[PDB]
């Protein structure tokens, strides 16, 4: 089973086997439903290790071998590195750039500024969170590859303090179609002609990432406050979006909205987003506004 990403063809051939003696678990890092994944080592070298359950089907093998194609042909410093796999021994593990800040929903969440660290984190921290982001996305867009499920879930951070780098760390969407139900569908994050038409652009990643802007500048909330799938299928077909989050700058929710735009064509592209993105940075009126205190 071959994989293409740009112009090249890529095999399990291509992958780097790093020898399983080489290779030691440290510790659980959060596992899934399906899969563990562990910090370890490699002779040292830090790694995130994914492993394939040894009780799996041939399908879902298929699925780890293509995951590891997938990010291994990747080249980018907002994209999590591939170091490598172990697929000639049980259970299979797939090596990766060890993000030790963790996903970046949950360190939104647990990072919010409190009375007790009340500079916890500033509007700049969240903005360069969205300018890595927008970075990787834009990598994405101009090798003609669609994500799909862009969302504060499967963003990592490279530590929890103040040098961290975001990146995008899961491409399991992105897998399954290459290669499901409607209550696993990513209904909060995809765009009206998505869900209805089944089609896929960039400009569909577009429409995410502005959902993952609001999950950024919420610190964590999870879109569309009260709102089923459904609920949100039906308000946004009507037109219906997003208020602000609480106390985000102007000059940013109006990126969202750009981003929300009904016609794909209306919507910016990763280029534009990035210039938005760097315009708010510059903005002393957007930066030196205070985050929310939550108490
Ligand atoms: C496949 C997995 O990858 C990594 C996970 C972590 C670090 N580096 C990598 N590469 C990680 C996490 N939490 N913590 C505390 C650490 C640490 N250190 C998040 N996590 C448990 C995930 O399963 C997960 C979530 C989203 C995503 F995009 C990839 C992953």
């Amino acid at each position: 089973p071959n994989y293409c990403f740009a112009g090249k063809t890529s095999s399990i051939s291509d992958l780097k086997e790093v020898p399983r003696k080489n290779i030691t678990l440290i510790r659980g890092l959060g596992h899934g439903a399906f899969g563990e994944v562990y910090e370890g080592q490699v002779s040292p070298l830090q790694v995130a290790v994914k492993t394939l359950p040894e009780v799996c089907s041939e399908q879902d093998e298929l699925d780890f071998l293509m995951e590891a194609l997938i990010i291994s042909k990747f080249n980018h410093q907002n994209i999590v590195r591939c170091i490598g796999v172990s697929l000639q021994s049980l259970p299979r593990f797939i090596l990766m750039e060890l993000m030790a800040g963790g996903d970046l929903k949950s360190f939104l969440r647990e990072t919010r500024p409190r009375p007790s660290q009340p500079s916890s984190l500033a509007m700049l921290d969240l903005l360069h969170v969205a300018r890595d982001i927008a970075c990787g996305c834009q990598y994405l867009e101009e090798n003609h590859f669609i994500h799909r499920d862009i969302a504060a879930r499967n963003c990592l951070l490279t530590c929890p303090g103040p040098g961290r780098v975001a990146k995008i760390g899961d491409f399991g969407m992105a897998r399954d179609i290459y290669r499901g139900g409607c209550a696993m569908l990513p209904v909060k994050w995809m765009p009206p002609e998505a869900f209805m038409e089944g089609i896929f652009t960039s400009k569909t990643d577009t429409w995410s990432f502005g959902v993952l802007l609001w999950e950024i500048f919420s610190l964590g909330y999870m879109p569309y406050p009260s709102k089923s799938n459904q609920e949100v299928l039906e308000f946004v077909t009507s037109g219906g979006r997003m208020d602000p989050p609480k106390n985000c700058p102007g000059p940013v929710y109006r990126i969202m909205t750009q981003c929300w735009q009904h016609q794909p064509e209306d919507r910016p592209n990763f280029a534009i987003i990035l210039e938005r993105i760097e315009y708010c940075t510059q903005d002393p009126d957007v930066i030196n506004t205070a985050l929310p205190i939550e108490y």
